[PDB]
């Protein structure tokens, strides 16, 4: 029954993981990490989460199942973070949040829900976008199309081509947006562009789907939410897939949420039930631990205070490295202009290196990066910055 | 886009949950709980798991992502539990285990894998079987058919009708088996019947899929695995979906596994990669916590010792209650024969009550049970047994 099963493709990034971890050269740097790392080159567990965990340890009395949609406090804390503490969506109760196993889980339950309960057949994804997008939607039967986004020359948001390609999209098509810290580019629409996008969106009848995995990594928790809120003020319906994987350093506890927004409570409840049936046909109910840690931190003043400090510390280090990167390259010197680096947000951005350049960077220097030239800024430390830039300069 | 979304149906059991928790009558008993409860009527967290957790708390240094298939020690411990410590499947390395979010997650990833990578179109499920089965397979596009199993009259395994209805199944059809503690009946094939089933299975070309959610609840960890091992000795290919949800009291940490078995390592690796791609299009990688707790307990002699004691304590209490049930009914007296109760394994069994009988049991006495007459034995305590039986007698 499985003898003619064709092997799945070499993971588009994980190959680097293994390849890298096979280099006896210890001056090696992996910039294709896809996860945050501190100046020690470590992905630690936040101090706030450890405290949250001793708390759960001392207070949990049962591991009994959570409801299909997870811990309730977790849902409210997430919609407050997304739409803001006093938002009308919240008061009018037109948003329902389901806790899910990471942001990918949120994206697949949306996909399944949308595919079994609506007429949507295609999903517009930016080109480029976080990889796993295509597989998730296709696996649910949604056709994926791509809209323009990135300007190779100016290393910028090609808004014109963007709004120009989105015009092929019909009413009822789902259009996927990264809320902040666009991956892999690091370019985000400015608030005005978010507002025009919202307006065009309402006019064309797009169903917006927000992938919000980096809240707090661009400017702050509230600022990062402005684009989504720009849409939420405009739309009757939207879906948001959030992840706490990164802003809480809870990668492996699979904590995320899929929030549905409809015109009124009555329709959101009706649509949510089918989203619940989609959850029940998949993994049944979600993993309590990670979501539990988030809910206790966000609901505790002292713990939330420490976390936010931890998040800004992370945000700032990423900002420091982009900054230190740009001028250490201008110190090691080469006809360049990696200044767009400083204007980009989040952990990733396209270095602008060609596949041959990244190749010799790996093979000849021990610097590992994705073939697309994508580079993870959090992989740089004040200590590995110099050799990094030397290698970078030696291949330009 | 969601205004004409039709509401999902009232959850076939959860309705009772809410209904029950709305009865000011405190002599009420919920027998439709679907989860284990101790004599206190509590679903506690095992002592062994709490210790495992203080350990993780003191030793974890990163929440970084696990690989698509979860923690490796978790995989090996599970295949040892399933196939036995020295099994040929293990040595010949023809089994691959993916950690998943509960047994339902394991069942959906199998379904998705089987639907995208093989020619299977229908899945044979027993009638009756644990409910959520149909939704999972259908959601992956597999047609579900049912084979005969339960004998209403004798309250027994109607083997004849069983093997008779399975004859409609074609080669390449997937046939789903509960490894032990069949839900909802509590009737398991005897080892000889497991052996004849294995043999017919090989002859007809069925792909066996084992749903093994109650290992250790019937006779013991190894005994409970004999049927599956009876098949594993016979088949080139099989799939097993295990859950630790119940035997570890880890319901909400969503810990389970989907184990694939092929003819050789080479084909198991090839098929597993596609199963990994199916995991990546769903939730990406699994929740570490619950799986981490299991792996540390099972790999630690002192902790595994305590757990096993905890499991047998649970197994025995369920056995005590079935026993205490049967004769307290014979004490409160009624033309009955609930002796088949004592021959059934696990938490569930069909009481043999009609839907009208269960209805007045709820409405008139405060005893909640599923319309099918299914009763959860772990919901009975030495203290609520008397009124339980009185109510039962008053409606016969
Ligand atoms: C990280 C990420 C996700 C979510 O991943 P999880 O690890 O499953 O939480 C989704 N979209 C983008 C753009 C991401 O960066
Ligand atoms: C509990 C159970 C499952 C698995 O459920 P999870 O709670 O998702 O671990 C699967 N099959 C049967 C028969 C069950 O009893």
């Amino acid at each position: 029954m499985f003898e003619n099963i064709t092997a799945a493709p070499a993971d588009p990034i994980l190959g680097l993981a293994d390849l890298f971890r096979a280099d006896e050269r210890p001056g090696k740097i992996n910039l294709g990490i896809g996860v945050y790392k501190d100046e020690t080159g470590k992905t630690p567990v936040l101090t706030s989460v450890k405290k949250a965990e001793q708390y759960l340890l001392e207070n949990e009395t049962t591991k009994n199942y959570l409801g299909i949609d997870g811990i309730p406090e977790f849902g409210r804390c997430t919609q407050e973070l997304l739409f803001g503490k006093g938002s009308a969506l919240i008061n009018d109760k037109r948003a329902r949040t389901a806790q899910t196993p990471g942001g990918t889980g949120a994206l697949r339950v949306a996909a399944d829900f949308l595919a079994k309960n609506t007429s949507v057949k295609r999903v517009w994804v930016s080109n480029p976008s976080w990889p796993n997008h295509k597989s998730v939607f296709n696996s649910a039967g949604l056709e994926v199309r791509e809209y323009a986004y990135y300007d190779a020359e100016n290393h910028t948001l090609d808004f014109d081509a963007l709004i120009n390609s989105l015009n092929e999209a019909q009413a009822g098509d789902v259009v996927l947006f990264h809320g902040c810290c666009h991956a892999p580019t690091g370019i985000d629409p400015t608030l005005e562009q978010w507002q025009t996008l919202a307006q065009l969106s309402v006019e064309k009848g797009w169903l917006p789907l927000f992938d919000f995995a980096f809240q707090g990594f661009a400017r702050g928790l509230e600022e990062d939410a402005e684009g989504l809120r720009a849409f939420a003020a405009m739309h009757k319906e939207l879906i948001v897939a959030s992840s706490y994987s990164k802003n809480f350093g809870l990668y492996n506890e699979r904590v995320g949420a899929c929030t549905l927004v409809a015109a009124d409570s009555e329709t959101v409840d009706r649509a949510f039930s089918q989203m619940k049936a989609a959850i029940r046909a998949n993994y049944s109910n979600p993993p309590a631990h990670g979501a539990s840690v988030v809910a206790t931190i966000l609901s505790n003043d002292a713990l939330r205070a420490i976390w936010e400090q931890e998040l800004t510390d992370m945000r700032q280090r990423i900002q420091r490295m982009r900054q230190l990167f740009v001028n250490t390259l201008q110190e090691k010197g080469a006809n360049r202009d990696f200044s767009f680096i400083i204007k980009q947000n989040g952990m990733f951005s396209f270095s602008g290196l060609t596949k041959e350049q990244v190749l010799r960077l790996r093979e000849e220097f021990g610097v590992y990066a994705v073939a697309s030239g994508r580079v993870n800024v959090a992989g740089m430390t004040p200590d590995n910055m110099a050799p990094l830039c030397e290698a970078i300069v030696a291949v330009l």
